[PDB]
Formats: C-alpha cells, structure tokens, sequence
C-alpha cells in the first residue's frame, strides 16, 4: 500500500512493551536542500548500544535504525533473529544510472 510499512519499528517497540520498556528515537537531517535526507539512531533505557539508519525519508531512516538495534539484541542474545522481520529496504545497483 502507498503508507509502506513498519514492521521493524512495530517489532521493536512491541518486544519493549513485552518487557515494560519503550523505545527512543533520535533524528537528523544531512545532504542537498532540495534534495533532502535523513540519520536516525535508536536506544532503550538499560542499554548501552545505539542502532543507526539513514535514508531519504524519516521512516526508512528509523527502520534501517530500528533493524540494527534488533540486531543488537541477537548480538548481546536477547532475542533470535528467526523472530525479526525484513526491513523492507534494499541498495541500489553499482553500474552507471545516469541514462
């Protein structure tokens, strides 16, 4: 649908209220003016780690942010990654794209 998605944003702060935690989202705008993009990074209370994203837009931005704080959470073994969802973003080509 034409809203996206948010299931690693929604598996994130549904696997902090499973343990009485919210998450903490944290923002930053970079690059061309007309041509805009966005850093995010993520925390929980307890943590020491931040999980950092970026994109085009906010959403992509905290859910690139939101996947690499959960896959800090199989690094420390908190949660399995059989559990974790896609991100649902991928990289662009390395050959030429100017026509």
């Amino acid at each position: 649908g034409s809203s996206g998605s948010s299931g690693i944003k929604n598996f994130l702060y549904a696997w902090c209220g499973k343990r009485k935690m919210t998450p903490a989202y944290e923002i930053r705008a970079v690059g061309n003016k007309n041509r805009q993009k966005f850093m995010c990074e993520v925390r929980v209370e307890g943590f020491n780690y931040a999980g950092m994203g970026n994109s085009t837009n906010k959403k992509d931005a905290q859910s690139n942010a939101a996947r690499d704080f959960v896959n800090y959470l199989v690094r420390i073994n908190e949660v399995k990654s059989e559990e974790v969802p896609a991100v649902g973003i991928v990289p662009p080509p390395s050959g030429p794209s100017s026509g």
